[PDB]
């Protein structure tokens, strides 16, 4: 439901899983780990036809934004290579949610890929 | 190529966006949103995804510098004049050509993430 606060983050860790779509491929499957004791968070993108689309979601840090909402902003990555960023942000009481979006550019073509998992 | 607009290199006067706004269950969805560069604000809306709910007003937000000097508008969605959420999007090449990001609403306490992605149609000073 609501966006978890980060001042009112669960404590541990957890495990998503979910929906990555792109405009043209709704299909994709996304995997993140949340640390909530570190504030770091990774993942990945998979099953996407296109092969550079499935991107590793970098470790990036768990932090507040400006409504005070617990969000991820991370890089992108193909074999190691920087390939643009992703936006996570958490839902629920106990953040059981994440959604947000990553772009991907492929030949200087940017793909914004939708994602969505829940724990 | 397909680079993030720097917040340096952002264009003046007006423009206005078309492109595709996806949900995970509707891929047909049309975003339309207009960027004041000499305000520093965007807004918008989401229109013709099946789920009427869905087509959401992206409401007024400020034009402003990511942590790595990238220009991006964050920003809340709206249904019926009433909070569903909120969007954030990024702005892309040496003149924002391109605008791409995405919204979140949240329906009977479902929250459903839909890509937004659009593309310069118009620009007047």
């Amino acid at each position: 439901g609501e966006h978890t606060a980060f001042n009112q983050l669960p404590s541990g860790k957890a495990e998503y899983h979910g929906k990555a779509f792109s405009s043209d491929d709704p299909n994709g499957r996304l995997h993140y780990s949340i640390d909530f004791t570190k504030k770091q968070g990774y993942g990945r993108i998979e099953h996407l036809k296109t092969p550079e689309q499935n991107v590793e979601l970098a470790s990036a840090e768990l932090k507040a934004d400006e409504k005070s909402h617990a969000v991820i902003l991370g890089d992108t990555r193909y074999g190691s290579e920087e390939k643009g960023t992703y936006h996570l942000a958490l839902f629920g009481d106990r953040a059981q949610e994440i959604a947000g979006s990553a772009t991907v550019k492929i030949r200087e073509k940017v793909h914004e890929i939708g994602i969505a998992g829940k724990q």
